[PDB]
DNA sequence: AGTTAATGATGATAGCGGGAGTTATTCTAGTCGCAGGCGACCATTTTGTTTTGTCATTCAGTGCTATACCTGA
């Protein structure tokens, strides 16, 4: 039980919630959190930034998309979250170090 | 001289309703030559869709100060 139950929810709200960005404004209000509620969490159950878990969340939710056969590309980082394509890109590009194509024709 | 009764013919009408099935069957008639337009195939340029490179506006975590409930003097 750290801060009442807060591991629970956030993995619900994680799999629940749609592309909508995760910050800590759209976070904390309807996740019966302060930023402090959410800060211990990450430094000690995850230990790792924001910016780069839901990064990799997003990347790794996208790897069966790209492997479902989909033709509409700039659809796929939009419907998990990346906003424009070219944020999507440099975060793959600086992750697996490979082209969107040479994944997707995998 | 010119006017009323009378003759063969084309001209033309003769029912509302629904009921069905695959589709019926050929008149006998040649070939040889040259020349223009088009169906079809493919290459190329224009445009839409995709990936990549080069400049600023922003949000995590580290650490301290501030407030409330629990156990204690």
């Amino acid at each position: 039980t750290i801060s009442a139950q807060v591991i629970d929810t956030i993995v619900e709200w994680i799999d629940d919630n749609l592309h909508q960005p995760l910050r800590i404004d759209d976070i904390a209000r309807h996740a019966g959190y302060s930023k402090w509620h959410l800060q211990r969490l990450f430094l000690q159950y995850k230990g790792e930034s924001l910016g780069r878990y839901i990064r990799e969340r997003k990347l790794l939710l996208a790897a069966r998309d790209l492997r479902d056969t989909d033709q509409r590309v700039y659809d796929i980082c939009l419907k998990y979250g990346f906003d424009s394509q070219q944020t999507f890109t440099r975060v793959f590009t600086r992750t697996f170090n490979q082209p969107p194509g040479a994944y997707r024709k995998e």
